[PDB]
């Protein structure tokens, strides 16, 4: 595999390192030493009890040959504490120029900027002195690392992934993410402002029982410590919540970013509609220190993702005389799996209650199921309305939700009979007052 090494090989390598005004730390992780014709590694006598502990990560030589570049960044905060701890430190590398350094692996990290303003840690580096290049050994390395912008998303999180928008049943769970940039700073810098805002639509309620869980990769932060999290429910509805840290705590974790787990449930406040719409929206706001210098410098940095439902009313009606709306008739509905989930309606004043059992039709012929996500749906007749029959075969529907180009609910879907059941017709919608939006499945029932 390796090339040769040259008799006329140096003992010496360099690192070249290309920026304006940032100072980086190179550590030096295992030496690398010539013999015969390759080059022997081993661990650096700095780190014999940095590795293989575990305080710092159980980091082997072996192991740190193949990190994830989540894990170069998990390595390099363990690294710095280790530092710290022992009050170790590794070569400043003057920018720009060449860094005369032994033969090995190493570590590079952004030790500061020149930068009085907020910045982001340029992400760490493992680079091998020398490093293979084309058949021939390079003894004198160039790194011009990512210029690294700052970062705020959030996600919905389902079925192990990570989405800007999702469909639910009204009382289902809607799990959020957020990563997030760690500022850094020079020094000596004061009242620093690491400050979150979420909001929630009138539609989810925070699930305050469950709670944030704070992260950093490896570390969990503690509540009433490193953050506090307040709670504030708007006249509006919405939900306002704080969480504010204290900068300090966080700073040594820098590279790892902060991660936020939180979760909400679909409410019967929810916006339910088929058009596009802006749904039921989780907010999140991240306000941090700019230039620490001067008061009243922020920057802010804002994310949303959105989560749809659905719903459709029955419109029972007479087989001959469609214009005739039968009372009494009652309906269940459910899905592929075969759960009666669908237990929300709409109530006579014109709000969303819970549904006791069957859907029961009132005087103009409509009972309601909303707060649906889409999939196939079975309607089946439980009761048929007096004087009529039972209606045989249950009407099916499949709810289709509309995606714009990146694949993105919009908020809009369409309904079909998909069964083919020939007493079942899709109408138009139902217009609620608070101006919620519901498909209609005509039903036609014959008298006997």
């Amino acid at each position: 595999m390796t090339p040769s090494i040259s008799k006329d090989a140096p003992i010496k390598g360099s690192i070249t390192i290309s920026k304006k005004g940032a100072t980086f730390t190179a550590y030096k992780l295992l030496d690398a030493t010539k013999s015969g014709d390759a080059y022997e590694y081993s661990v650096n006598s700095d780190l014999k009890d940095f590795f293989n502990n575990s305080n710092y990560g159980s980091y082997s030589q072996e192991s740190i040959q193949k990190l994830s570049g989540e894990e170069v960044k998990e390595f390099a905060v363990k690294l710095h504490k280790y530092v710290l701890d022992n009050k170790k430190s590794g070569k400043e590398l003057t920018d720009g120029q060449k860094n005369t350094v032994d033969l090995g692996y190493y570590l590079v990290t952004e030790a500061s900027s020149d930068s009085e303003g907020a910045a982001v840690a340029s992400t760490p580096i493992i680079v091998s002195v020398p490093q293979v290049s084309g058949d021939s050994w390079n003894y004198d390395v160039t790194i011009n690392p990512k210029d690294n912008t700052p970062i705020l998303e959030k996600n919905i999180v389902k079925e192990n992934q990570r989405v800007k928008t999702s469909s639910e049943n009204i009382g289902d769970v809607v799990k959020y993410e957020v990563k997030a940039s760690i500022p850094v700073y020079q020094k000596n810098a004061q009242d620093i402002m690491y400050k979150f805002t979420d909001t929630m639509s009138k539609g989810l309620t925070y699930d305050e029982k469950t709670g944030f869980k704070v992260t950093s990769g490896d570390k969990v932060f503690a509540k009433d410590k490193d953050y506090t999290v307040e709670v504030k429910k708007q006249e509006d509805g919405e939900t306002v919540i704080t969480i504010n840290f204290v900068y300090e705590n966080i700073k040594a974790y820098a590279e790892t970013g902060i991660t936020l787990n939180y979760q909400a449930t679909l409410n019967k406040d929810v916006v339910i509609s088929n058009k596009e719409n802006l749904g039921n929206t989780n907010n999140i706001q991240l306000d941090y220190t700019n230039n620490p210098h001067v008061k009243d410098s922020y920057k802010k940095l804002t994310d949303k993702v959105t989560t749809y439902t659905f719903g459709f009313g029955i419109t029972k009606v007479d087989s001959e005389l469609n214009s005739k709306l039968l009372q009494g008739a009652e309906f269940s509905v459910k899905d592929e799996s075969g759960k009666t989930v669908a237990k929300y309606t709409y109530d006579e004043k014109g709000q969303v209650v819970s549904l006791s059992g069957n859907g029961v039709t009132n005087s103009k012929g409509i009972t309601t199921f909303v707060g649906l996500k889409e999939g196939k749906y079975l309607i089946t007749e439980e009761v048929a309305p007096s004087g009529y029959s039972l209606l045989k075969n249950p009407v099916e529907v499949t709810i289709t939700a509309n995606k714009d180009e990146s694949g993105k609910y919009t908020g809009a879907a369409t309904i079909e009979i998909s069964n083919g059941n020939k007493a079942g017709q899709i109408i138009n919608d139902i217009s609620e007052n608070d101006g919620n939006i519901l498909f209609n499945v005509q039903i036609e029932n014959h008298a006997g």
